[PDB]
């Protein structure tokens, strides 16, 4: 490793039109020296892999803001209105890329791994290409995403992804030792470890720079020999994207979701509902919840005192975590969920099919912020998937219903659906069958508010409610 | 997570012919308990994913004796008496897998990618299927091993490597806390990180359960998640397992560079590491999950969970790192390593390179030498004697031995000369032992080499 | 073999959603009774696997006409205004396939064979994927063309392509005995032979039966064993469905080597052949399959089996030869054509071509191009005008159209300039017409060239 | 095509070590001037591709006679002593190649396929490697066949075989006009025809050279695109290798194969009891016999004024046709078999297992002949494999049995087994089912000559036997 005193003489030699990725999940764990030198740099036509785009003046936004990046390769770029600008006008490249293929791209481009298998987005528009990658003016698609190859593999569908790797990396990390060892805080890791083994040049900045032997062999989260270029930052704002904070119909939607947790059962919380569901679980009742920015054992949001920027959830909320709570990488995170090994993936939706399929991530020409990690956490047959949403949309436009007709997030992956009327269990080759339904609806207002029909089960119960 | 007081109870329902991950690297971070559990089950035919045979008796060691184990999916499986025993006579299969593919398709099995492509292992046997995975009773060829599909990407060869799942792993680790997070001490960790994600039903046993809140959230090794059932090992034996040349290790001393990250294989190229000046600052690389090994121990320091890829026990030096067989590997088969040096039966003219299998019926496996000549961007180095015993060539247009790796040799350095090797030009002699000539080498050399018009007089490190 | 005497009663099982092969190229070999009878059943949303679209009311356009069809599988399907109205609407799937690739999918269909490997459409968008198959109302894209995979064997890039098997196959034949044997005539030949092999029930239609004992039994193009169902068509229309530029024409023409096999694209390439040479011998290749291309037939010998692959009536010279698509694409896939000659929209710097598809809503697909420009042993010359209309660059580092193939052209002949092409130097100006002076080309070329030290005036044949 | 007037002349380039296509089906079709020529050209080490080996001294054999080859590429090899004089003393390397492959690998090699998927061979010591090759003085394996690729394609295992091109074809044919083109008489066809497509330089032989116009344009066997040299034979022996001609508890086996044909029936029988059970087909019964050399409409042997050495059967036998036969290709004969057009192969076998594997083409350091089309022709789903053989071996040993011991021909691959004591149905995942019982014996009889369990039809019969 080599260590600098200027973050400008660690990346004055970036050439125009490299491939950068930048670490960071929204505000958590990003850059924000390197990034502020490449401002000072100049250098032009970037591609940037980074998971997020920052927010309008800030992280990957300030490289936006000053039109140095020709592309983004990314999960989700909500809260960044310049991003949305740019790339609604034309000027900019976007590959939106599901979170956990990203990091496991990344993660490929570092491990000698030109290429793997995965379920991620098959049958959605990254597998069947047609993703818009640039639009022209008027909204229609200049450059549309290509497809990735198919296999199936132990009777099922997987997508071939290529390996990502950049020319340089822009990496956040807590502390280098002086060998060039260095560690994450928190939740700040996520794309950051895996960024630092998947380019040419890899350039970390830190908090702080501590003595060799300041951390235990086995604790170093990122081995020297992955960092080639290493600087204290000179400040850090640590800016805190959104403060949520705790004191000291849909709630229907909500307290029938609360009855999808289980004891011992992890579970990754879409934002909104599902999030909100956690809120009744029965103190005797032990979940974890896994982020998929990197933490298993999500707590409430954090008292005043407790907030940390390094700290935040999926949705980019300050939280905090519970004892025995563990941090990890992005590709970690994402082989924690496409593995399956989180029992119950719980997200809203915008539609439902009959046998499953969800549409949660786009609205062609109205929703264009990507799909974050919703791809891969309803990728794995052995997660149980529960769509909390509300039945219909505006003018009872059906939102359950014999085909999505909004691009999908995954095909045959839905297991159950609750609404404010109906709780129907999901099979991929049976379709729905109504399970529960609030007291007051009968089972013909259930089929005047679905576009497929449905089995009734011979043990329909009136709607649970959580009682908490 | 479940506690177990009884590791029996943990372990009661693996199924005959189930394939269990069984963690650990030599004698290094087995789950010797839980293999005492399996001794006390009975369960038969298993297909042990275990990345070696742990010794006669004692880790897989003891499943073999028990003759509980039907087949090996292992890397190396020297040292052991009863398994070369069993393997050929027709008792056992034995599947062998390079290391860093083997601890790949393990994390490929926990993380739901079915298959990925890896260099390692192409142009070798593992691609071209066809070892004895098992013999029949008169010596002949039972079950074969297949070959791998090949795919080239940006300009490389590389070949399909399937996830591995296991019904059960049996993964031994440090601590665990009270909510079922585990850590994994030095080098014992290996293979028992990626193999807890990638069974349906994950045993881990731990040297001691400590309180929730002992470990840090950031260096949790393993989250909960990943461990069904946890047991305290009831025993841990801490077993520990373990001039023609000088002038090669003198002239492989001077390969080394200042920051050099280079990972030295057993024999020579780790002796040569005794040659680097105390000015010189090289971190060596353990494939066992090691980086910055140093010399071996004073015997009162010997350590069970600190070993080389030899499995010598070994230390290490200031600012080390520790990580897992899967991280390993990603780090080898990156190219992060800037030198692998090891030793060759024979090299071809473009740098091919036969040293993992000497022919016999016996096999040993490739360990983790097919994936550290994987990589384009690791320079490899072979240190070896020039020819053979009766004099036969060792450097040749082609290997007659099996590959270890095509065109992935940059330089040999044997006691008569280096050599540069290029994959499209082939060899150029770059340096010659006083007192030999041109001739001399080309008499010993069984193909044509370029001679440098800077040829110079074998150096040899001063140290 | 099952004779009919009612070709409704032949089809009459063919399930709705069917996959049908349909014999044919252009109308050379056209099933139309058998048509005529799917028009009577009203089978629906048939996924049609035939080579063309016939034309707006006849052959397979009869059948888009009735809303018959669900998808087409085909290589060209230009010609049909109600094909182009249905698929820009959205109520039709085209899936665009190579014309050889077609032939050899169905032949493997037939065979045993579930995938093999061609290099067509290696590098375009047949291996991507991503061609629009089905439009949406409001034009948008309603499904996509899929990738294919790509795999390199021997150094060269290949994709893998799957059997076409059909649930019936409507074959045209010319006559088949009492046996069920069959033959066909001409170029009518074409994908008839391979259709009938590769459908579940083969029906074949033919203009005349003759008794067993007819056919030489050496002669027999299609045995019995594949015609299921055999009827005589009711009713054969044979429908007949049909200075710069002569500067690239009359150099052109000196491509052209005696004894060469040649396979000339429509318009400049095909005039070209005007002027070879009465005292040299070319024999020109139709990918229909027709080697011995003659002249085009004075009216009175116009036959409607007899077009070329433009679809206008030919001739054939002495010694000419028939044989079925998938044995002329076997002969221009394994570089037995010595010069494929055609025209372009835009060549690259080291040879990719792109020929087959200008963009817009419509596609017409590719026919036989990819084909004929997969081979390594053919040399492919392409002939066109130097620059594109507006005076943009057609010769470029890379083309910026859809591409036929990857370093393909190994010669541009335009009006002013030929270069030779190599796919890894580039281009290299050879000849230059008069007038006009490298620097002239360099403005008009959009990569740099090199300049051949023998540049000569850009010559011209002299017939 | 260049036309020779003299053999050498045409064949006095072929190097060394060259790979050189032979065509020839048993003697049928053999170029025996092209052969002549390279024994006075004394060419060595070459790599023959030949399907057969000729007879010891004839055809190839002439080239093994005169040590010319280092190895052969065939399906099978028997009838030659000094073949397997050489092989068993590993003086010859011979890759032993399922017919139907080695037609379609040498198809491929001059259609511009580098490789494809066959069912042929799967499951068996082609697909597994292990095959000798090349043998040591004393028995042992010196140089094993190597695997081949599995994949699994619309639910079934195939296996991935390459190209083969030769930098010579040496092809015999019937006639060439003066322009190249060429055709092939009755089943002289054979591997010629291919064999003409697949090699840099292909020099064919012809028994006369007719006017251009002489063939229809639609009849012409192999366009003269496909012919480099052309020489007219100085002679032809068309050595007749097995006159076969007819006049003017085996048998019990062959009584009841006899009722496995049907009207209408395309049939492939193997040498021997299949073959005599023809003879027993009803008048009334039109059976149309498959010949894999290329035939299509088998007849009786020929009456001594019918023999002609350019028809022979597959077991190499002077044949006739019956009305409406036709000729066709190896690679053809052998899309037909694989593609399942034939609806009933007939075959004796060594060994047949419970599932229906089937043993009978090797019996190691005993009988190593090649497998000829066996493993084609069991190769297809579609096609109903039935097995006709004695039920038990020399000492009562067993042949129908839990697992084969000898070499699979294919895996699940036999439907139906006949014996002189029981006729079984096969199914791949219930095993065996004893259908008919030969009179006089019972159930428990053939429980002691099976090797395995069966099930017993409830609808068990006496065995039948043909009338005729
Ligand atoms: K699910
Ligand atoms: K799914
Ligand atoms: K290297
Ligand atoms: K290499
Ligand atoms: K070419
Ligand atoms: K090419
Ligand atoms: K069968
Ligand atoms: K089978």
């Amino acid at each position: 490793t080599k260590f600098y005193t200027d973050a400008v003489e660690a990346v004055k030699d970036i050439p125009n039109g490299a491939t950068v990725l930048v670490g960071g999940f929204g505000l958590c764990g990003i850059p924000e020296n390197l990034i502020g030198a490449l401002l000072k740099t100049g250098v032009k036509e970037l591609t940037a892999v980074s998971n997020n785009a920052g927010v309008d003046n800030f992280g990957l936004g300030l490289l936006l803001q000053s039109k140095q990046i020709k592309r983004m390769i990314s999960s989700y770029v909500g809260e960044n209105a310049e991003f949305e600008r740019q790339y609604l006008a034309g000027e900019l490249e976007v590959e939106l890329t599901p979170q956990g293929t990203l990091a496991e791209r990344i993660r490929a481009g570092g491990a000698g791994v030109p290429a793997f298998y995965t379920s991620t987005g098959y049958g959605t528009l990254v597998q069947e290409g047609g993703s818009p990658i640039k639009y022209n003016k008027d909204g229609s698609i200049a450059i549309a995403s290509k497809p990735r190859e198919v296999r199936e593999f132990n009777g099922q569908h997987f997508i071939l992804e290529e390996a990502i790797r950049g020319d340089f990396a822009l990496v956040k990390a807590w502390k280098a030792d002086q060998a060039g060892n260095v560690t994450f805080r928190k939740s700040a890791r996520n794309f950051n470890l895996p960024m630092c083994k998947a380019a040419e040049t890899t350039v970390v900045e830190v908090e702080e720079i501590v003595d060799i032997g300041s951390f235990a062999p086995e604790d170093i989260h990122i081995p020297k020999i992955y960092v080639h270029r290493l600087v204290k930052g000179e400040k850090y704002e640590k800016r805190i994207e959104r403060l949520s904070v705790r004191k000291e119909v849909r709630e229907r939607i909500i307290k029938r979701a609360a009855l999808e947790f289980e004891d011992g059962m992890y579970a990754n919380l879409g934002i909104g509902i599902p999030l909100l569901a956690s809120n009744f679980i029965s103190p005797n009742m032990t979940v974890h919840l896994q982020s998929e920015n990197g933490i298993l054992g999500l707590g409430p949001y954090p008292l005043q005192n407790e907030v940390d920027a390094d700290l935040i959830n999926a949705g980019k909320e300050t939280v905090t975590v519970l004892p025995g709570a563990s941090y990890f990488s992005s590709d970690e995170s994402f082989a924690m969920i496409r593995g399956g090994h989180v029992n119950l993936t719980m997200l809203g939706a915008m539609q439902v099919s009959k046998y499953g399929d969800l549409a949660n991530w786009m609205i062609p020409g109205k929703l264009v912020k990507g799909m974050g990690g919703a791809m891969d956490l309803v990728s794995s047959a052995k997660t149980k998937v529960v769509v909390t949403m509300e039945h219909s949309a505006k003018g009872n436009a059906h939102k359950i219903m014999e085909k999505c007709t909004l691009p999908l997030t995954g095909k045959q992956c839905v297991n159950r659906i609750i609404t404010e009327k109906a709780v129907f269990d999901v099979d991929r080759k049976k379709g729905l069958t109504l399970i529960e339904l609030w007291e007051g609806l009968t089972v013909d207002d259930i089929k005047k508010s679905t576009g497929c029909d449905f089995a009734v089960s011979p043990k329909l119960i009136p709607m649970q409610q959580v009682t908490t």
